C-alpha cells in the first residue's frame, strides 16, 4: 500500500505582485520624495501615495464593474493628477515630474523573501505573474523587484483586471493547466476568494509593511486560504519546495 | 539602441530536433529506430511549419500543441507500419516540443543580454508550450509571449505590434533575434531591429541552411553571448 503523501496537486503559482511581492508604498514614497525634494514632506507625500493607491483601486473596481479595461499606467497617472490637484495649495509637479512619479509603480522594490522564494518555488512549479498592472509595468517591476518569472501575465492580455474570472482563467488556460492546478498568491482578500471562485488553491501573503510600517493590513484568519504565509519562502516551503 | 530582444525560440535558442529525437525515442525506446523517429521529427516540424505557414497566409490562429498532435497524429498513421503509438503516447511525444533544450549558448546568453536589456520570447508556440520550454531549455524571461497571446502566429504585424505594445516599447527599440530570416524580415517590417542567430543544426545536417549574408540583417551571429558581446553586454 502506497501511503498518501504531502505533496499539494498545483502546477502553476500565480502571483499577484504589488504589494504581495512588491513594497510599491516604499517605492513610491521613497520615489516621489526623490522627484519632489523640498516641496513635499513624507507625511504629506505618504498620505497622497496612500491615496494614490486607493484611486488605482477605486478606479480599478470601477472598471471591473463595467467590465472596462484600460492601460494601469494611465490610471496611476490620472489617479495622481487628480491628486496633485487636491494637493495643488501644498505642492506642484510637471508633467514631466508626474510621467516619473507613476514611473515609481514600476520601480517597486520586492520584499526580501519574494526573489529567493520564487526561485525556490520553481523546482516544483511554474510562478506567473497575474498582476492588473500592465504588461509593460510588470516587465518593468521585475527588473526592479528582480522577479524571475515563467511568465508574466497581465490584465491587459485578458482586456480585464483580477478579480475578473477571465483573468485566472485566461492564466490558466495560457500556462495550459486547470484553474485547480493553479495556486493564486496575493496579499489581498480580493484577489484569491476570486481565484478560489475559478478553483485556483488561494495562498494569503501577509505583508504587514504593504501599507506601511504603521499601515493597516487585514489579518486575515487561519483556515481562510489555502495557505497563509509571510513570505514566499515560507509559502515555498509548505509547498515542499525545499531552500537552496 | 534597443530597450529589449525579442527572441524567437524553436530553433533559435532551442536544439527542438535533438530535443524531439531523443524524447522520442526515450518514449519509443526500440519500437522505432534512431533513423527513422529522426525521418518522423524532421517531417513533424515540416507539418509544424508547413501548418503555421499556411495558417498565416490565411491569418488563421491554432494550438500549436494541436498542430504538433494532430501531425504527429498524422505521421504515427503513415509510420504506423514501423512503429505505433498509444494516445498517451503522442500526447507524451507531443510534449517534447515543450521540452526544448536551448542550444549551450542560450541560457548564458540570454542572461548576459538581461543586464543591458529586456529579453522576451515571441514564439509561435502556444503559451504553455514556452513555459515549459523555458523549463527545458532554461530561457529565463523578462516576458514570455505566444501567438496565442495575439491570435496570430510570426510573422503577422501583429505579434511583434502585439509584443511592442505588451512591452511598452517602440519597435525600433525592439531587436528580434530569430534563426529564420522570415521572422526578422517581417519584424524589420514594423521597425524592430534584426538579429540573425545562425542555427546550422537547428534541421539536423540534412536540413537546408538558409543563406544570411552580413548585412542583411542588424546582427549576425552563430550565438546568442555572441549577440550580447555585438550588443556591449559584459561577459559574466
Amino acid at each position: 500500500l502506497v501511503p498518501r503523501g504531502s505533496h499539494m496537486q498545483f502546477r502553476a503559482l500565480l502571483f499577484d505582485v504589488q504589494g504581495t511581492l512588491t513594497d510599491f508604498r516604499s517605492t513610491l514614497i521613497e520615489h516621489g520624495l526623490s522627484i519632489l525634494g523640498d516641496r513635499v514632506d513624507r507625511e504629506l507625500w505618504e498620505e497622497l501615495v496612500d491615496q494614490w493607491r486607493g484611486c488605482y483601486r477605486d478606479e480599478l473596481d470601477s472598471l471591473v464593474k463595467q467590465e472596462k479595461w484600460r492601460s494601469v499606467r494611465a490610471v496611476y497617472r490620472d489617479s495622481l493628477i487628480n491628486l496633485l490637484a487636491k494637493f495643488s495649495d501644498s505642492f506642484c509637479a510637471t508633467s514631466a515630474e508626474v510621467e516619473l512619479l507613476t514611473d515609481g509603480w514600476e520601480r517597486l522594490r520586492s520584499w526580501p523573501d519574494v526573489p529567493s522564494g520564487l526561485e525556490q518555488l520553481r523546482s516544483k512549479y511554474l510562478v506567473a505573474a497575474l498582476t492588473n498592472a500592465d504588461f509593460s509595468a510588470i516587465v518593468n517591476v521585475g527588473r526592479s523587484a528582480k522577479l524571475q518569472w515563467d511568465a508574466v501575465l497581465s490584465a491587459q492580455l485578458f482586456g480585464a483586471y483580477k478579480p475578473h474570472r477571465s483573468t485566472y482563467e485566461g492564466a490558466a488556460t495560457l500556462l495550459g493547466i486547470a484553474p485547480s492546478e493553479i495556486l493564486m498568491v496575493a496579499s489581498h482578500a480580493y484577489d484569491l476568494e476570486a481565484a478560489r471562485e475559478v478553483g485556483a488553491g488561494t495562498a494569503y501573503v501577509r505583508r504587514p509593511l504593504q501599507y506601511g510600517p504603521t499601515g493597516r493590513t487585514e489579518d486575515v484568519p487561519d483556515g481562510r486560504f489555502d495557505f497563509l504565509v509571510d513570505s514566499i519562502s515560507e509559502l515555498a516551503d509548505q509547498l515542499g519546495c525545499p531552500r537552496l
